[PDB]
């Protein structure tokens, strides 16, 4: 089944949007419940320009499915826009599938933008982790929690300026050696101890996760615990307090600011607005 995670702890009509205004374009990303694709949006919003937009939508098997869609369209649509996060700017769910239009992210997705990069400069890797911390901040401001912060789910739109969201439908999670065959799929190497025993999860528990994608910004994208697999030794480890070493690219501060994230006490870790402060200088 496809399913978003952003759990806060129905549709408003003002959202909706003419299909025959809507143009598509090049597939993006293609998972096995749905896809995105690019497109372009004629008289989408006051301006009524031409923007050019991404369309999540639905494969063919249907319908608790197209259910899930809806779910994440109500949620998008409430949280409220942010700079920093992917925004949702209308849907069609008149006249045929549901669409959920967003921001199109020219850049594509950190993580490969990081990869075929190792040029950057370490002010660079700095905006790319006080964005991000911007929009987390703002996501828990809403009582948001996001479960699933990784470099992969963070896009670069104009100006290199990086946004959240989440890009499980228009990838194979299913086939993806960092989601776990859990039954749910779970990114373990970015979850929180507490999220992994005791299937807690919370917004301090999205930034243990921010630590880990700290850490794979400035390492310039290697896979986290490298080298070290996924099994019952793995949990002992980073419940023990086990964490992974400085990155090469991280100054000693950021890296101080990983560590922070990393403590075994949810309660002894900063807040996503404490962090943007101390990474603001
Ligand atoms: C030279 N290329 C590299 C990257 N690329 C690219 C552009 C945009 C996106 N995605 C999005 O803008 C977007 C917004 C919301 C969602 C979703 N779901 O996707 C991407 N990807 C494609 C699939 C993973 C998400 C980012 C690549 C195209 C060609």
């Amino acid at each position: 089944k496809y399913q978003v995670r952003w759990k806060i702890i129905p549709y408003n009509e003002k959202w909706e949007f003419p299909r025959n205004n809507l143009q598509f374009g090049k597939t993006l990303g293609a998972g096995a419940f749905g896809k995105v694709v690019e497109a372009t949006a004629f008289g989408l919003g006051k301006e009524d320009a031409v923007l050019k937009v991404a369309v999540k939508m639905l494969k063919s098997t249907a319908a608790d499915e197209k259910e899930a869609l809806m779910s994440e369209l109500k949620i998008m649509s409430h949280l409220g826009q942010h700079e920093n996060i992917v925004n949702l700017l209308g849907a069609c769910t008149h006249g045929g599938p549901v669409l959920v239009i967003t921001e199109y992210c020219c850049y594509g997705d950190l993580l490969n933008f990081l990869r075929r990069k190792r040029q950057l400069s370490s002010r660079d890797l700095l905006h790319f982790s006080s964005q991000v911390a911007q929009g987390m901040a703002f996501l828990a401001s809403k009582n948001c929690i996001h479960r699933d912060v990784a470099a992969r789910n963070v896009l670069l739109t104009n100006g290199h300026v990086a946004k959240i969201g989440d890009f499980g439908l228009a990838r194979d999670i299913m086939n993806d050696s960092n989601y776990i065959v859990k039954g749910a799929r779970l990114p373990v190497k970015w979850m929180a101890p507490e999220s992994i025993f005791d299937c807690v999860y919370t917004v301090q528990s999205d930034v243990w996760s921010y630590g880990i994608l700290l850490w794979e910004i400035f390492s310039l994208g290697l896979n986290p615990y490298p080298g070290i697999l996924v099994n019952s030794k793995f949990y002992k480890l980073v419940k023990d307090g086990y964490q992974m070493a400085q990155p090469a690219f991280a100054p000693k501060n950021i890296y101080s600011i990983m560590q922070a994230c990393w403590a075994l006490e949810p309660t002894h870790r900063p807040t996503f607005q404490q962090i943007c402060s101390f990474l603001q200088e």
